[PDB]
């Protein structure tokens, strides 16, 4: 099945998912001197106080951390959404090395992480109701670059050695994810895609401006994690990440 690979990476993935060449793929470049300031944009509302997260997975891709969205709690409304979205996990893509790692690049600079917070918009009851909709899912970017530690990532790199490998999952209640958030919530804002298969095209990004810095220590547990599942051939989990996809005059809105 799909990885990273040279025999399964993101140039093979169109064979089982055709929509890996359709119109609004993710991620994409975000060209500065295109986008465009975007006046009818209502503030954006992050409201992540009462989230709930239940567990951690090693998923032979990523991790997810995991939320129980049988709740109203934690959301996005605002920007370019219209109504609720539900948080209903987290997780991230990074490199090998610090020069690389996201899969959103800003004039063509790539970060050494990015972090997905994915959401569910409420008027469709539940998460596989709202991938089949084209406005179904909401996903909040944010950059990462190596720099001083992050205090609020810390529990998430200390539980890592838990979940090694593909399968392993572990108990990870009262994680909170505002210790994730930069300080700004300026962000460009595109219709797009889920990033892994499958691909679906149900996305509104909302890619925030200002990056997280985390500590070359940090990342580098990240570094340790495996892609293979207990007992196999050691591949490290580096470099999940899809190079930028072509825009198809979508056009970027800035809401600064
Ligand atoms: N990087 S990204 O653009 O944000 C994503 N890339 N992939 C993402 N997946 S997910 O939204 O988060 C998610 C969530 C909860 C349960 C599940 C889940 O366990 O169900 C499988 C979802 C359909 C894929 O399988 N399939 O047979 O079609 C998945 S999000
Ligand atoms: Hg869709
Ligand atoms: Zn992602």
């Amino acid at each position: 099945h799909w990885g990273y690979g040279k025999h399964n990476g993101p140039e093979h993935w169109h064979k089982d998912f055709p929509i890996a060449k359709g119109e609004r793929q993710s991620p994409v470049d975000i060209d500065t001197h295109t986008a465009k300031y975007d006046p009818s944009l209502k503030p954006l509302s992050v409201s992540y106080d009462q989230a709930t997260s239940l567990r951690i997975l090693n998923n032979g891709h990523a991790f997810n951390v995991e939320f129980d969205d049988s709740q109203d709690k934690a959301v996005l409304k605002g920007g370019p959404l219209d109504g609720t979205y539900r948080l209903i996990q987290f997780h991230f893509h990074w490199g090998s090395l610090d020069g690389q790692g996201s899969e959103h690049t800003v004039d063509k600079k790539k970060y050494a992480a990015e972090l997905h917070l994915v959401h569910w918009n409420t008027k469709y009851g539940d998460f596989g109701k709202a991938v089949q909709q084209p406005d179904g899912l909401a996903v909040l970017g944010i950059f990462l670059k190596v720099g001083s530690a992050k205090p609020g990532l810390q529990k998430v790199v200390d539980v890592l050695d838990s979940i090694k490998t593909k399968g392993k999952s572990a108990d990870f209640t009262n994680f909170d994810p505002r210790g994730l958030l930069p300080e700004s919530l300026d962000y460009w804002t595109y219709p797009g895609s889920l990033t892994t298969p499958p691909l679906l095209e149900c996305v509104t990004w909302i890619v925030l401006k200002e990056p997280i810095s985390v500590s070359s220590e940090q990342v580098l547990k990240f570094r340790k994690l495996n892609f293979n599942g207990e007992g196999e051939p050691e591949e490290l989990m580096v470099d999940n990440w899809r190079p930028a996809q072509p825009l198809k005059n979508r056009q970027i809105k800035a809401s600064f």
